[PDB]
């Protein structure tokens, strides 16, 4: 018998520490690496899960040139072991999807697989390997969701899903799924949050969820979720923004509303609150997807004249590529300990990433009460090395 | 301990949803996969397997050419995990056949294998791993069975067999199995169904089988089955009917009898009674194994001058190859949940598949009580990129 | 917990039916298949299981070039799945081994392994997959042991091993062990024994070994034994022999020494004790190890003027190569289920398989009480599509 | 339930025994094999497995050039079945380390891992999975571990760690952990040992660890620890030396300080004390990396006049390469069974394979109170036939 997870606090912490490395472009020089992009990590009682949305394609195959779009009927929900690159001889496949979201209730695995045409998509709701719900798109227009683990909480699960516009007013919803089963959704608020897509989410007592606007936010949309409904929301307070884009530091205090400058496009983020202060994950690049830093910002949860950057670590130097960022959490003894996971984007349409593929590798970290040293963990993959 | 299998009904279900796909000609471009036919879908407590006919010869490799061959000593039915490509790394062997059924008690796995001579095939019953039991063909002509999942009630498991013509008068029995044993058969009564061959049954409290006459029968034989005895036979009234090839629809309603139009051979395919309709599975195309789609025919499964195709969703393009189709279920709390799985052929006989192999891959579906949205699953491989 | 295995009977049975297939050759064509012979089959509560004796080589490679070699550092004893082919991503290996044999004890796996120089050899005991034993060398000439699985009854296994020429007379040992300890062995009765070499046993009730004479028997030496001594020893009635090379049928009846006719050298067999009569396994030449059959010899375990050749089946055909078999046993109610492998061997030094590596596949059979078809079940490999 | 390990004696044993070998570069020839360095061998309740340093390259391909190199971020240590290869289908990634130690409590595993920049790494304990603390690097100068499992005792592991200059005075610590919590740690006594790396451990009522001296000391440093403290330290009596550069045979009897000649670099080396004697591996050359002995010296562990080598098993010859070589233990009855690793280094730098990348095979060995036999058990590559 397993009981449901708990509604535990986070854990503290003062920096974060290399975890988990898959080198998975490296070790597809070969061709014995599934094409993939979007991953995530999430965890259950026994196991860290790598996942990750296939091209259904392997690596430097015929089958994987153009592999920069985004939705196929070819693709699927993988999942295989955490910091292994993903093979046919070790891989699941959980469902059909070109969008998703995974995480476990402490019983079972819950998965979220949106697949379809455009205008017409539905998410399947996958509970312990069982299709038991699913979601329409209500606004025709590329339902979508997290890229990123989901949160349980006492048996119901959240996940935050939007259908609508990628660069004007869409939907935005929350739906609460226990056993597999939908329970209810809301609307997101819009009184602040303008724009929302692919949240990074993890548990501090109540679920937390940090967002990416991608029409006029250069600063992270935010909310905070019990397992009934949304109790507040708003955008990061740092006037360090966390976006991709995003103006040069610093810039504006916008705790409840987007900034409206470098506002469009962005890519998936996290950060983690922690008393007043905020950790942000971000790209070294103010307006590309390359390198990795995490910051520290005092006071930066709260509407405050004294934010500062009191830790900057950089993780993937500027030199190399990163991509989608996202969080994770592992259960402690009584709190939720923070990890997140860096995608480390190859291919297309990467600058002198000279292949007609586009894939990934990643690497994770989790926070430690203890002082870290440093160091540099890119996908370190000669591209000339690589099948085209 | 766990209980054996309960006869449930079937749930309630208004539409079907896209599930597992494994992509596995796609993935198997640089040859790491398995070439197979006929596969299906079963599960156990624990999970969903893909099930398929081995060729024993990787895709590709010389071995292959040739492979649209339907009998050798070299297929075996292999397992493995649901939504992957068969691969070396991940596969299992469960038995040397041509020819297979297999289904879950609740409590073990139990198969049903064919191999050997044409003249003097046998049928090999595993349970548990082991060989417990056996059939030896009585009318030595190709003895042959479902090729997707059998069904077991209370711990007594049902199957249907064929020895005899392709195209004329032959044997079909239904076969009770438990715990591996053959506790009795019976001849199917002739005084309705006229040929009978690869069924696809479920469970609604009692056993239904959906199946192909490959004789004089556009439409297709049923049969209900208890843990006991055959208690029903028929045809499927729907005057759309769901073979291949067939009429232009509409066609006859023929609840007792074969069409005796478009009548022979065939294809697998499968169906569902839902009260008074039915839902039934077809090519696209009236003539070839080419698309494929789920029609709900309003009185279908009765004698009715109100038959309507009130639902038809669009699953595989008609630009696109398909293949057999069989019906699986999933245990759900207190009823049995319809999925179906569909082979999609690529290679000989296809027309423009240049390769000298013949293989497949395999898109799942299930039924849930919303409404679906709508897109396109097929095979996606480009022939043209394949090894021949 | 699980109890020890028992002395239980042999099934009833009148035939045998096809199990598993590896295809390993036809598999390997692309290079993923491990180099192999020697194999066998042994189960568990859970799963049966092959083991074969590896190269230390992919198949093709050029490190499998010369693999006709018996003796080699780099042999390891390998597990993998029944009727899969053996590759490094399904594969465990076991200990390293250029003979040996293993079996459960109903509670843990028990392995002996042969390895080192041929003038000072020895025999590592594993047990739960510890080294608990060692026997070594006493007559400095290539000690070696069974190539099929040993016997447990009541938590003390049986095994027979030989020290000593190749063809003149050597030492012939059985060892009990228990819970990997050696407990005591026996020197085998030289009364009637002359030469003995690589056991294929049973338990039917006793343990029952059917061996190779290698030195001036075409009829096989069997004995039979108990948890504490050799009760009984011979050559097997039957005036129809069954080694390889032997004597055209009918030969000598020779119940208690050997033939001395075509004595020399010999291949491993099997056979099962039937009441007075004796199933024996034997390719269908005379000379050479190509094809395989199954002979039901009428009082062929007595000593009878009436034996006759009630069964044959063919099962490999004489245009087929095969190699070693040898028996296994899979637990039934109260009873023993016999079944038997057969390694198919291509590669050196067999006539126009130019190729020059030497490796095997496997086939398999078990026995049922009912009466069997017919077919052909060869390795199925065209050695000209190999690479070499 | 499952109690943490206690600490037993070591069995009694007179020599060792071949036990498993992976033969991975013979079976890296097409390509399949990740590469990796300082590979060991740790054991829990129900497996022994093969761990090791992945360089998150394949063997043969363009990113296996220059593997040589020491300290990269896409080193990982992995995890796969004892005895089998490492490829992409087996293997588990544990984490990111360039060097590492790993252990089984009883319970879970632990697991330290190294990585970062050489002036500001830091160690990640991971337990059950999850990162639960850490070190960072105090002398900022390659921080640095075992190489080799740590041994755990009711509870508590201790595990040996280093900062500090490879060929001057360092730093050398023990840490005591428990449930992967840092308790405390003790600076290692510097009146005997003067350099310490490379610690291999077992356990013996108390925990025993022989290391390598990498400065003055051609004899090995050792310490003996219990769950709370180090008890002793010293240099290993025997005048015979066993690292790697060593003197000729014999040497100095240097218990208490290092013997001052030929004494940097070294070797990671073990040894098993047996009442006043010692077992000591060592390569067979006093200068390189080749071939692989191990040696019992009479009242090798005193000091006194009488040392003497009793016993010498050649393993791997002088015309082989060897490497690295590390004690691991597996749980008897009552008593812990003393085993060790040899690792077989092939390519960089070693004379004539002439390949561009760094890799190694791995073979073991266990200890019996049984005479053993004597072979021969090297890497068995033809370089010439590997891809460079
Ligand atoms: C939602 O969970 C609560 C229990 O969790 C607490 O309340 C949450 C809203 C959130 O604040 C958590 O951090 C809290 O720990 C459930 O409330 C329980 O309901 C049962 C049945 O009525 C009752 O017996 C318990 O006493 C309640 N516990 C508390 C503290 O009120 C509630 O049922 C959950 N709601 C749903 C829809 O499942
Ligand atoms: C990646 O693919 C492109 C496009 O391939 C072409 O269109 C595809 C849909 C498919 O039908 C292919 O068979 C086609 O070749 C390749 O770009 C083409 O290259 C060919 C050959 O040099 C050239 O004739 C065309 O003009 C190109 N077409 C376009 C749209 O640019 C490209 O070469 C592939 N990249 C690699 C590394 O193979
Ligand atoms: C077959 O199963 C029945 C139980 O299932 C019921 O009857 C079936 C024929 C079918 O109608 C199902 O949908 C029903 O749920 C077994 O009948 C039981 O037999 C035992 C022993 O005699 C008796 O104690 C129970 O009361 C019976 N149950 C009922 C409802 O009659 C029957 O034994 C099974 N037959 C075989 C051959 O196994
Ligand atoms: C697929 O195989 C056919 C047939 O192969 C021939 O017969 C087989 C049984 C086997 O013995 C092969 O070695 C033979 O080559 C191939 O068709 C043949 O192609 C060859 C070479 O071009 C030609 O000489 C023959 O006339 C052809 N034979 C027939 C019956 O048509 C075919 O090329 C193979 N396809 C591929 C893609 O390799
Ligand atoms: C060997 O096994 C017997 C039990 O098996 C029986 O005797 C064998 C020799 C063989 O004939 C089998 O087919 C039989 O089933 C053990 O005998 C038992 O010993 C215990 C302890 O003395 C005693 O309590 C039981 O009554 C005995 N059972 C019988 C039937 O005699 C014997 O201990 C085993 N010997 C060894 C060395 O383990
Ligand atoms: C299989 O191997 C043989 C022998 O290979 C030679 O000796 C080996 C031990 C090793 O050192 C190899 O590098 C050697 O080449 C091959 O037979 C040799 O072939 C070569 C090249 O044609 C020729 O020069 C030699 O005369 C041959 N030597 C002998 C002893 O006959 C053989 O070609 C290999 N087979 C295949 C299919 O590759
Ligand atoms: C360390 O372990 C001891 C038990 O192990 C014994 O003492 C070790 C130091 C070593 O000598 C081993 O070989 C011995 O077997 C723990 O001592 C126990 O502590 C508890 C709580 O106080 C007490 O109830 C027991 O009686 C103690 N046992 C003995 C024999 O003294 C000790 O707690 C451990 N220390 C730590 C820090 O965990
Ligand atoms: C192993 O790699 C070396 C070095 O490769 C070069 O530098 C690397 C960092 C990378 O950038 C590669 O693309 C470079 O080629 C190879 O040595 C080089 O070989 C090339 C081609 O012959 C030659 O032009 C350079 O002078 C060499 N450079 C050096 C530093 O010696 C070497 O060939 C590789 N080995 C194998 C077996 O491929
Ligand atoms: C369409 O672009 C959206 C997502 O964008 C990106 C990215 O690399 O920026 C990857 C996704 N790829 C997939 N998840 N497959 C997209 N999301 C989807 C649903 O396409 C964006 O958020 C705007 O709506
Ligand atoms: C012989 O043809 C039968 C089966 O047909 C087909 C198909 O693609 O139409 C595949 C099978 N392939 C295998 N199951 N291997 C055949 N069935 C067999 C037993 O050959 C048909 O149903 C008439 O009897
Ligand atoms: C040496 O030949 C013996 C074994 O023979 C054969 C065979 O194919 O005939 C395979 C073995 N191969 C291995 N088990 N590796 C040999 N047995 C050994 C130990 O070499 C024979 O039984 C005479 O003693
Ligand atoms: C730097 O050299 C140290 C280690 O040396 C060696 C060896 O092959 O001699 C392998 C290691 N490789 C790795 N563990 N990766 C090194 N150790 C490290 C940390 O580099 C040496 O002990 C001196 O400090
Ligand atoms: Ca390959
Ligand atoms: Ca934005
Ligand atoms: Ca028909
Ligand atoms: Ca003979
Ligand atoms: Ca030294």
């Amino acid at each position: 018998f397993r009981p449901f997870k708990s509604p535990l606090p986070l854990c503290p912490f003062r920096g974060f520490f290399p975890f988990h490395k898959d080198n998975a472009i490296r070790l597809g020089e070969n061709k014995d690496v599934i094409v993939t992009r979007e991953p995530y990590v999430s965890c259950d009682n026994d196991n860290c899960w790598s996942f990750a949305l296939a091209q259904g394609a392997l690596l430097g195959t015929k089958h994987s040139n153009g592999t920069i779009k985004d939705r196929t009927p070819y693709r699927s929900l993988i999942r295989f072991p955490i910091g292994t690159a993903p093979v046919l001889g070790n891989y699941k496949e959980i469902c059909i999807a070109w969008s998703s979201s995974s995480c476990f209730d402490g019983k079972e695995w819950m998965h979220v697989c949106m697949t379809g045409n455009d205008n017409d998509a539905s998410a399947q709701i996958i509970y312990g390997g069982r299709m038991t719900d699913s979601i329409k798109s209500w606004r025709k227009d590329i339902l979508r969701t997290q890229e990123s683990e989901c949160q349980c909480i006492d048996g119901t699960c959240v996940v935050a899903v939007t259908d609508g516009p990628a660069a004007n007013s869409a939907d935005y919803r929350v739906y609460w799924i226990r056993e597999g089963k939908i329970i209810k959704y809301e609307n997101v608020p819009k009184t602040k949050i303008q724009h929302l897509e692919e949240c990074s989410c993890y548990v501090d007592i109540d679920v937390y969820c940090i967002c990416r606007d991608n029409w006029k936010g250069s600063n992270r949309p935010w909310m905070r979720i019990n397992n009934e409904t949304i109790l507040e929301t708003g955008y990061v307070c740092s006037k360090f923004h966390s976006d991709t884009p995003r103006p040069a530091d610093p810039s504006t205090m916008s705790c409840d509303s987007p900034s409206n400058v470098n506002g469009g496009p962005g890519v998936k983020g996290f950060g983690f609150k922690a008393g007043d202060d905020v950790w942000l994950g971000r790209t070294v690049s103010t307006s590309g997807r390359s390198g990795f830093e995490i910051i520290k910002v005092t006071e930066g949860w709260i509407n405050s004249p004294n934010h500062v950057k009191s830790i900057t670590q950089t993780l993937v130097s500027n030199n190399d590529w990163s991509g989608y960022s996202g969080s994770f959490i592992v259960k402690a003894k009584d709190c939720f300990q923070p990890c997140f996971y860096v995608e480390l984007i190859r291919g297309r349409p990467n600058k002198n990433d000279d292949v007609s593929w586009t894939s990934n590798s990643i690497v994770t970290f989790c926070g430690l009460d203890n002082e870290p040293g440093s160091g540099n963990w890119p996908d370190g993959s000669n591209i000339g090395f690589m099948p085209k």
